[PDB]
């Protein structure tokens, strides 16, 4: 009933755009977790589009070092399509990664019904290498570079990706929780002025300030539809250790929550990617339920959940 | 001499608020760590009045899904007859627990001597179902419902109860550490305008502005007597392990530092509670020590331990 | 090349200044963790001045209460001459202890050829007992009171001292991080009104106008050279577990390089200790590693590694 507790769930059960097997059950293990039970316990109308079927493509060889591109490239076409099918629907897409590769079809798909979005990018990482300043040839490392307009000429013809049309422009992006820039990418930041509170501006300002900044930034000017892009990796390990990049000093559980409580009551949540999580990662079994709680509680707090607590409109001393 | 160090200790060996054994234990265990020693080592004039004799009743069923009524409030009884003692007797109230729902008794206690006085509640939870609100029927989460004057004709004849005169206004009382709140709970302190910082308004504001907000509000007007009831679940269970419900993503240590020597600068705390210590609940021994010693601490910082240092009046140069 | 990455390396193998072996090697285990290697990754000019050889003091009875104080004051008599021979060819002194006993020496060495210097002190202790409001006995904890002009005439004529000429005034030094301070210790400070963040400023203000006020404080009459004296015991035993005197309740990982990152951007870091390690100290091999990695972490932050990025002066996107 209400719109910002209208929601389309898909899963991206994806891993090809990093070399870790693993990431593929997030959507599994984040279900069996009870997600969708414990949306619907909090006033959400939620549909299950079920986990999108990605078709093996064995001809894959590299494009220059950068790896799976025809793979990476059509799980993001496939992906941008759902989304935008359950955006036209009237639904809050809820992504279930899957390697933040599909950042490509999430944002772009969003984007076909929504093009005035901005975006937040909770991360460890820029993700926006190019396929030229890539050392690592690993997508889910290059995916904001595809999105980019002002990246358009930079970007070669990568086979898979024929069909992405940039759709973002250096303003339409914050970054919180920056940790591990490579040099290319930090060149790329300073380069087009994207706004961005790495760990140190957390430190500096508080997440209450980096929230307040984060979001007159997005909606000062007008209102306008949110794109969350959330690595669990941007949280400390200690949170989310089940991950494929984790870099030490993150995000706390509680600043993990505090960003999402915010957003929710924008009210302009309309997009949402729930990224890398990696059961087979987990030291122990203790980590694994560790990251997928967290994991979980984020996507809550998205939709709703307040740490004060929630009442349905009645009278409880009646 | 000092009167924010001028200490009478009552131990309170009694678990029925609540379903687990153990928290019985809290004062032995405290004790056995030295904190009547320690609290000596730093010029307090310590009385120890003893462990209460709390008599079984063995005869106790349920007021409708409201568990050991009878026991529960006897042994509150008992204790607010014992706080009004030390209170009379010029000391600061030291309450070991044992379970929150002993908060009626000693609250109500410490008010019999001091009616004026101002509460903190430091806790993961609100504790202020109603026999009529609660879900659980465990009274250590509806102590605050019983001493409150607006809720005075919601709570039913409990049988054990009969004694309790409602001795706080909505006003009186300010929260720290909300993070599992029910929803007849947030009806409750949203319809009374209760004062709260949920962990969601720590994350916002730091525990600086937090406790200048919490004193500012409770002693602005005038100056009047504190009660802190601590609940050890309103530190992260990384801190307070050994307690019968613990919840992630809670204030620190040093946040639990913070708040206690906040208070003991004011110069006004007069009651102060030392709740939910569960040893039996500790997974190693360690999580019971680490627990037992993180209680220590706030306790000391409460009576005037402060991480800056603590000198007597003397020329150490001499 | 650039004056803030021009580096000057000594290794002071030494323990006297407390009880326990093992901190000898603190050298040895940062040189294995790649710190130089790392150090000329991030464009600094990096020499090995190698690791001083202190000779043994066979006879070193105790002065009064304090401890092999022929062999401390003798230590740090060497390495004052070492660090202002690498002052004296331009770099800035990097010292690996080693015990903090080794700062009167570091620190002297500094004021040498740059008698202006401010101090920062990042630790739980004040470091600042002299050798008679001292009941360890143990001289890491007494540099401090060597070097300070106000406490000239109450340092008494300690074996291996009479080469010591005290170089900074009470204004000269900003501590961070103060947890555990001894009565005298505290009574000096606050004698002196020597300025200081404990750990309760910390939480009061947040780890970025603790930078602030730090930086404004020793910079704002005019420019000068930073020492920086590190005991990694400043930070949170969780980060740094093997050391000799942990406290919990410490500086985070993220504050740690807050700290570092804020002083290397003012371009005027001179001098820098990285003090307290000791391996042997470690509960297990993973609380050796976690210890050195968040050591080098810090070092490496003091010469320019930013959390947000780095980049040479050229166009990545050609
Ligand atoms: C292994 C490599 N040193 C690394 O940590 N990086 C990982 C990072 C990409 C991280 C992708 B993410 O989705 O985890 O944010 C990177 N920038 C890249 O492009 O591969 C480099
Ligand atoms: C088990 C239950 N889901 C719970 O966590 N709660 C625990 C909480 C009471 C906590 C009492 B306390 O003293 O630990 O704060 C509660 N509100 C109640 O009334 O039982 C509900
Ligand atoms: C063992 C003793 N209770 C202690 O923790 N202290 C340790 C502290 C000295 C710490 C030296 B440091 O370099 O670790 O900062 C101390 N002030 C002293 O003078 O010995 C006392
Ligand atoms: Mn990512
Ligand atoms: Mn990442
Ligand atoms: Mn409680
Ligand atoms: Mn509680
Ligand atoms: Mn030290
Ligand atoms: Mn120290
Ligand atoms: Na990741
Ligand atoms: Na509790
Ligand atoms: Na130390």
């Amino acid at each position: 009933s209400a719109k910002s507790r209208t929601i389309g769930i898909i899963g991206a059960p994806f891993s090809k755009g990093q070399p870790r097997g693993g990431v593929e059950e997030g959507p599994t293990v984040l279900r069996k977790a009870g997600l969708l039970e414990k949306l619907k316990e909090q006033e959400c109308d939620v549909k299950d589009y079920g986990d999108l079927p990605f078709a093996d493509i064995p001809n894959d060889s590299p494009f220059q070092i950068v790896k799976n591109p025809r793979s990476v490239g059509k799980a993001s076409e496939q992906l941008a399509g759902k989304v935008a099918e359950v955006k036209k629907n009237g639904r809050i897409s809820l992504v279930l990664g899957g390697d933040h590769s599909l950042a490509i079809g999430s944002i772009s798909g969003h984007a076909r019904v929504h093009p005035d979005l901005g975006v937040i990018w909770v991360d460890a990482h820029t993700d926006i290498n190019t396929p030229l300043t890539t050392t690592s040839g690993n997508l889910h490392g290059q995916p904001v570079s595809f999105l980019l307009k002002e990246l358009k000429g930079k970007i070669p013809d990568v086979p898979g990706f024929s069909w992405v049309t940039p759709c973002i422009s250096a303003k339409d992006i914050v970054y919180i929780g920056l940790r591990d820039v490579d040099p290319g990418e930090h060149y790329i930041l300073k380069t087009l002025g994207i706004k961005y509170f790495s760990m140190t501006e957390v430190d500096r300002l508080g997440i209450g300030k980096v929230m307040e900044e984060t979001l007159s930034y997005l909606l000062g000017r007008k209102k306008r539809p949110i794109h969350l892009s959330f690595d669990v990796d941007g949280l400390d390990p200690s949170f989310t250790p089940a991950t494929g990049t984790p870099v030490v000093g993150g995000l706390t559980y509680r600043e993990g929550l505090y960003i999402t409580e915010e957003i929710y009551k924008t009210g302009l949540l309309s997009g949402l990617d729930i990224m890398e999580v990696n059961p087979s990662l987990g030291k122990t079994p203790e980590e694994v339920t560790r990251t997928v709680n967290t994991a979980v509680a984020i996507t809550l707090a998205c939709f709703g959940l307040a740490r004060e607590g929630n009442h349905k409109p009645i009278d409880y001393l009646n």
